């Protein structure tokens, strides 16, 4: 058994099927009383709450999608008709996310995409029939996230007034993406400070909208 299989274990014994918040509070407290993993957190994740109300996004991609808590946090905020996609490259996590999101019954407004993005991503157009994102979250290995804006850049998917937004930009950090939004001109950014899920140690989101080639 693995700690992923273990928080789903406990998610089933422990919330409500069909109610997303009840979900989002038993991974919390797992994670807080239990075994410490690598989902957004609440700190954070209110703070993702907050971006995804303001911008009504109608297509969010998600790069690394974990155990899912990220993916049920956006799409039980996602408005009618409007769509998530989210890109695993674990076969496990992929299967434990797509069982989280079946018991949290948000399983008809994400899709959930076992491969790693940088084979996926120059897929999306043609084979997940993508003309543009909304919004991308940044949340899989840290040295990819610089890597994969400039690939979903040459692949037509960022319109002006994409909003990306990274998470981790303070621990672990992504300091080539950091450097290299807030240093572009196709880029305008944001930092919102917060902390480290589970931990009383700042981290933060940087939002980075895209302002066209
Ligand atoms: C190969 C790049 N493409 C990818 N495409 C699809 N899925 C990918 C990819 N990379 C990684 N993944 C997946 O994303 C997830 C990985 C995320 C990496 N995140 C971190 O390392 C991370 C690490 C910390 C952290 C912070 C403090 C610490 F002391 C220790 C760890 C906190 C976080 O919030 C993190 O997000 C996994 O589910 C992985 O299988
Ligand atoms: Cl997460
Ligand atoms: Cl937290
Ligand atoms: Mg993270």
């Amino acid at each position: 058994d693995t700690k992923e299989q273990r928080i789903l274990r406990y998610v089933q014994q422990n919330a409500k099927p069909g109610d997303p918040q009840s979900v989002l509070e038993a991974i919390d407290t797992y994670c807080t009383q239990k075994e410490w993993a690598m989902n957004v957190g609440d700190a954070k994740g209110q703070i993702m709450d907050a971006v995804i109300r303001e911008y009504s996004p109608s297509l969010v991609l998600e790069l690394g999608a974990y155990c899912g808590y990220s993916a049920v946090r956006m799409a039980r905020l996602l408005q009618p008709g409007a769509r998530l996609l989210t890109m695993e490259m674990n076969p496990d996590y992929a299967a434990i996310t797509q069982q989280m999101l079946n018991f949290a019954g948000l399983q008809d407004k994400v899709t959930i995409l076992n491969g790693a993005s940088q084979d996926l991503i120059p897929q999306l157009k043609k084979k997940y029939d993508v003309d543009t994102l909304d919004m991308v979250f940044l949340d899989h290995w840290k040295d990819r996230y610089l890597p994969d804006t400039l690939l979903l850049e040459k692949c037509g998917l960022l319109r002006k007034g994409t909003v990306l937004l990274a998470d981790n930009v303070i621990v672990p950090g992504t300091p080539d993406f950091l450097a290299y939004v807030r240093g572009s001109s196709s880029f305008e950014c944001t930092h919102y400070s917060s902390y480290l899920e589970y931990m009383k140690v700042v981290d933060g989101l940087e939002k980075a909208i895209y302002q066209g080639p």
